[PDB]
């Protein structure tokens, strides 16, 4: 059991939760890769069979009565069927775990308070579409976000999958220009050549909203407006930098993932989009300042008159702060919720305390976990951590196109 | 099963094809990631034949001449003896090539330019200091600073063992209370007290440089005084906050990690300090800035009149930049070698395409190579990293004691 260390404290811990890690990830003893961003009914029967006995863990009822009649119920069905269906309790409490268990989620102090949509009925992409407004609509809540997860029918024999094609419900443009450059977000090139592709009238903005692109199964894509008004978005000034809300920058409210696989007791949920809230640092610091971003870091730092022409200077550090700033005013002045690094990283650490109580230890992706800026700043940064992948999941999915 | 590599910046590619040698194993397995953590006879003939192997490669004299050669004479020295003496040159290019393989070393583009002192026939704590006085003035040079490594005598059986009794050559001491708490350094107070048992007379202050506890075989340790004309050090100041100087912050010029155990062709020097230059971040931000180091954040913000009272203001971060600004601008000012962590990191991903060519990739860990402070600012926070052990290495080792 790997012994784990917290170096501001002087805290030892022993993760014995790892040693039940059942799928396996890119480490060997020889060499090290967690750096990385992107690490038959017997087996569905023991992946099925254990979650079911952690479903029955968690209500106090282990080994008895419905627990045993769960497990012959799954074994029967899978057996008739090649498959299984979900109890909406156990569905409840499956979408719970995947987020308890993602490793690269520092916001899991929250991971009991999700409200769970079963859309597993949907039945089309324009029931898909009505699912997911609701959804956007239920936890945006004005800018009191509420944590929600909308889960789409399962993978199953016979049938394709219901995918979302965009990686987020909520995402911006990125227009490859005339001069090879990208007009907005350029993470999103790819799936608003998509939209393009699949008759969306392009805008010209660096903020325009992307159109969905919903795949029911066995279907093409179809393309849906989101409406205006369920995609609240937060025009981003600084309180004291007034020349700031002159760049014309915004961001939206709701981080809503949603191109991931929800995976629960060998099921395979491949459309399931889940939201929470931000981190100051995903927008003020990832989604503005990356160099294959927004990349505003050298505008914000020339506007400060900054010294842009020696790094000594920390311009790069003063400007990002900065904008971290303005990113978090802008969410409070707007009433839309935001957590900074800070604040983030203390409640994920006892979060951690929570989880060492609770299971023994807790999955937890440190390169992740430390925000990328002011890291030795917050507390995870002098704690040790042990990454590995404890199911129900959300794992990553290759692009369906 | 050569781990592609992958830039986020840029979206280049590559292949860690050195991975594959990795002679020792690092505390990672398919079941759980542990690269977070700190700590994570004639078996000698193996490692030293591997050695004289790469030694003769890298000056182009593969199987030829003195390779065959110098085969027979560790044969015969290990035959006879039971271990070997590294010819000069050997002991200098595997000097250069543990630099060279330091995962945790952002500095290593310099991995070539390192001066080694063979203090190998080195008997006596006197005779230590002495060594380590030269090194430490030679290193120091009137603050242009010179990466040095002085190797001191080998390891073998029957006999004690060169240790140096202190993390680095330059420590400051951390002395407790009538109340538990520290004065100056608290990553010292263990050292700081040993060298009070051994007789030394306790400064008051917060930043007493600390005695050298040096140690010969098989004798008790030995107190030493440093000359204080040859413990440069940088009084700390801020270029735009009158005040910061007033607050009496001081760092040493050189960073002389004197506790780790060098390894070439098997061979162990559990003294063999190397030295080189710091890089800001280490004393801005780790070094005063810890909670469980010197934890001057708040007093630093407290005299930028910055809101404390709630984490979002980003006080923490704003006054972390600035002691930053103030090691640069200070260290500038007396003209002491520093690199800024953005230079730093900048050279190290020269380094990465250098040792890509070279030697088809490079062991390196991110927690380590991203700085803690603006992590994704720095091109290495994007750039995927493989670890691996390569020899020869600087190994960790236990405290004599
Ligand atoms: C409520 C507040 C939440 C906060 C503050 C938060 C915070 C974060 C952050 C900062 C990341 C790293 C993302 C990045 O840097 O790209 C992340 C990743 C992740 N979170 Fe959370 N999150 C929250 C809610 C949720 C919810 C509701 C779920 C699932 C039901 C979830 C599951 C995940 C997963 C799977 C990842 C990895 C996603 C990826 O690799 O792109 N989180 N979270
Ligand atoms: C000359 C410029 C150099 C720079 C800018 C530099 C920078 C750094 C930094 C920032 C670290 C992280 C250590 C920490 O944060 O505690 C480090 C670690 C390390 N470096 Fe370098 N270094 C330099 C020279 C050298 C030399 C000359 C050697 C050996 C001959 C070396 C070998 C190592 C080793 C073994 C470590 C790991 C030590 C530990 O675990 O505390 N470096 N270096
Ligand atoms: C290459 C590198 O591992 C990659 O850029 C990672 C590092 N850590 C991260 N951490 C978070 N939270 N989000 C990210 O996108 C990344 N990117
Ligand atoms: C717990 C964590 O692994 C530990 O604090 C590491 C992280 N990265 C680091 N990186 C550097 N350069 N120096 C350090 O001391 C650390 N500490
Ligand atoms: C639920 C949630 C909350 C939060 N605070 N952040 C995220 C995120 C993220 C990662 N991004 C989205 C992607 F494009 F898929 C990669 C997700
Ligand atoms: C050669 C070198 C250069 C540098 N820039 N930094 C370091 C360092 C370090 C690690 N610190 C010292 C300790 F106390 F041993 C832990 C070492
Ligand atoms: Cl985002
Ligand atoms: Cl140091
Ligand atoms: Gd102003
Ligand atoms: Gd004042
Ligand atoms: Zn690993």
């Amino acid at each position: 059991f790997p012994r784990v260390k917290n170096w501001e404290v002087g805290s030892i811990t022993y993760d014995t939760l790892s040693a039940q890690a059942q799928q396996d990830g890119p480490c060997t003893p020889r060499r090290c890769l967690g750096s990385l961003v992107f690490p038959a009914p017997e087996q569905l029967l023991s992946q099925a069979r254990d979650f079911i006995n952690q479903y029955y863990s968690s209500i106090k009822r282990s080994g008895s009565q419905a627990h045993e009649q769960r497990l012959q119920e799954v074994e029967a069905e899978v057996a008739a069927t090649g498959t299984y269906q979900l109890r909406e309790s156990e569905l409840v409490f499956g979408a719970k775990q995947a987020w308890r268990n993602a490793p690269r989620c520092v916001g899991r102090i929250q991971w009991g308070k999700l409200q769970v949509f079963d859309a597993r009925d949907c039945r089309s992409a324009q029931e898909m579409f009505t699912y997911i407004c609701n959804h956007i609509k239920y936890a945006t809540n004005r800018g009191n976000l509420r944590s929600a997860i909308t889960v789409f029918p399962q993978r199953c024999p016979g049938r394709g999958d219901f995918r979302i094609w965009n990686s987020q419900l909520v995402r911006y443009a990125g227009y490859r220009q005339q001069d090879g450059s990208v007009r907005g977000d350029p993470a999103n090139v790819e799936i608003t050549e998509l939209c393009i592709q699949h008759g969306w009238t392009p805008g010209n903005g660096r903020f325009d909203v992307l159109p969905l692109l919903l795949q029911a199964p066995d279907e093409p894509p179809e393309l849906f407006l989101l409406p205006p008004e369920l995609v609240l978005e937060v025009p981003l000034e600084h309180p004291t930098l007034e020349w700031f809300a002159a760049l014309g920058l915004r961001w939206y409210a709701l981080p809503a993932v949603s191109n991931m696989l929800l995976e629960i007791g060998g099921l395979e949920f491949p459309a399931a989009p889940f939201s929470g809230w931000y981190m100051s640092t995903e927008i003020g610091t990832r989604n503005l300042c990356d160099p294959h971003r927004y990349n505003i870091l050298e505008d914000v730092a020339v506007c400060m008159d900054l010294d842009t022409r020696t790094t000594s200077s920390l311009w790069k550090d003063k400007a990002a702060v900065e904008i971290n700033v303005a990113v978090l005013h802008s969410y409070q002045l707007a009433k839309v919720t935001i957590v900074d690094h800070h604040a983030a990283t203390a409640s994920f650490m006892k979060h951690l305390e929570n989880e060492q109580k609770a299971r023994g230890g807790c999955p937890a992706d440190w390169a992740w976990i430390v925000p990328p800026i002011s890291g030795s700043l917050t507390p995870v940064f002098h704690q040790e951590m042990v990454n590995y992948f404890l199911s129900p999941a959300f794992r990553y999915q290759p692009d369906p196109w």
